[PDB]
């Protein structure tokens, strides 16, 4: 009833291979793949997840993040979607932003927790995505709002 996967482009960005990876396929969790800790290079500033509900019954989701607050190398992770809502019935993708400050070099765990509530005939999908974020000094995401020369009137 539920697909959760990372696309070909996401696997190429993260790992350099041409493949996709379904972490959940029609409700079945890829427990083997969930064991792995995926490294996130210094120059990768976001993780992209893709998902799709395969039924009409509403699928509530909840997303939480695990990371050490108390350091100077990684800024606060954010989402491109609300941390709670419904899983879409068309394939959609969302981002977990992992913005390294560029003011420090460091490796650290960042884990993404997801819970998708199931209709009563199935069991909830509980996921613990393990990632190890690399940060490097002088490597940080660029802003997309561009500067403009300014002077006083
Ligand atoms: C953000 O978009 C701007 C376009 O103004 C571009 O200069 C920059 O390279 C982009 N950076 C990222 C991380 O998307």
């Amino acid at each position: 009833y539920l697909n959760i996967f990372i696309s070909h482009h996401e696997v190429m960005k993260l790992m350099g291979l041409e493949a996709d990876l379904f972490y959940v396929h029609e409700g079945a969790i890829n427990t083997y793949a969930m064991h792995f800790t995926v490294p996130v290079p210094a120059d990768v500033h976001e993780l992209e997840f893709s998902w799709q509900s395969l039924i009409a019954y509403p699928l509530p989701y909840a997303i939480s993040i695990e990371y050490n607050n108390d350091q100077e190398a990684l800024g606060t992770p954010t989402l491109s979607i609300p941390h709670k809502g419904l899983v879409p019935q068309e394939i959609e993708s969302f981002l977990v932003y992992l913005p390294c400050t560029g003011n420090a070099s460091l490796q650290m765990p960042v884990n993404v927790n997801m819970v998708v509530r199931a209709p009563p005939r199935f069991n909830d999908t509980r996921l613990h995505f393990k990632r190890n974020k690399i940060c490097a000094k002088g490597i940080s995401p660029e802003p997309n709002q561009s500067p403009a020369p300014a002077h006083a009137p």
